[PDB]
């Protein structure tokens, strides 16, 4: 393989996710667990809002809640920054602007701890409207396919990304969420700095009929493209 970290993804890998959030002073925690199969770009996760009712819609947290599981095609293996940063991992930071509403600011560390890929995140949301699409829970429980556009940031030894999520609203409108992303390695080992490309990202949301807690089951399928 072209990076040592890529070797950690040839099988099925257990995933743990932990998020601490505060949106307009509404504090919440989310815990997720599942597994990823990067050979196929697939992962399966179940998330619980452990603090009670989630005060924002689940779809607004999908991008925040492990792009190391993307499938890079064989001719694109030299462009996979994410796996190359493993096991020590990377910091992923975003600002997410919900058009005509508030924003999320997130900082996460994605790294291996033993056999498990862990994504630990802090989220702060501000300036949301209490009767808007987010705090009013007006988003449909569904998700569109989107391209994540990646470029190298050679002075941070990392990458940048930007993309625009389109969230369907229950009355037929759309809520746009403009994402700005930066990733930086945690360790000092060499990483792969990619040519421009994108991640073709599909997400499917569902429920577990036996889970009484507020929760989201998420299936993702992601493949790199564009070289
Ligand atoms: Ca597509
Ligand atoms: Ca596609």
């Amino acid at each position: 393989m072209v990076s040592k970290g890529e070797e950690l993804f040839t099988g099925v890998v257990p995933i743990l996710v932990e998020l601490d959030g505060d949106v307009n002073g509404h504090k919440f925690s989310v815990s997720g667990e599942g597994e990823g199969d990067a050979t196929y770009g697939k992962l399966t996760l179940k998330f619980i809002c452990t603090t009670g009712k989630l005060p924002v819609p689940w779809p607004t947290l999908v991008t925040t809640l492990v792009q190391c599981f993307s499938r890079y095609p064989d001719h694109m293996k030299q462009h996979d920054f994410f796996k190359s940063a493993m096991p020590e991992g990377y910091v992923q930071e975003r600002t997410i602007f919900f058009k005509d509403d508030g924003n999320y600011k997130t900082r996460a560390e994605v790294k291996f701890e033993g056999d498990t890929l862990v994504n630990r995140i802090e989220l702060k949301g501000i300036d949301f409207k209490e009767d808007g699409n987010i705090l009013g829970h007006k988003l449909e429980y569904n998700y569109n396919e989107h391209n994540v556009y990646i470029t190298a940031d050679k002075q941070k030894n990392g990458i940048k990304a930007n993309f625009k999520i389109r969230h369907n609203i229950e009355d037929g409108s759309v809520q746009l969420a403009d994402h700005y992303q930066q990733n930086t390695p945690i360790g000092d080992g060499p990483v792969l700095l990619p040519d421009n490309h994108y991640l073709d990202t599909e997400s499917a949301l569902s429920k577990d009929p036996n889970e009484k807690r507020d929760h989201m089951v998420l299936l993702e399928e992601v493949e790199a493209a564009g070289i």
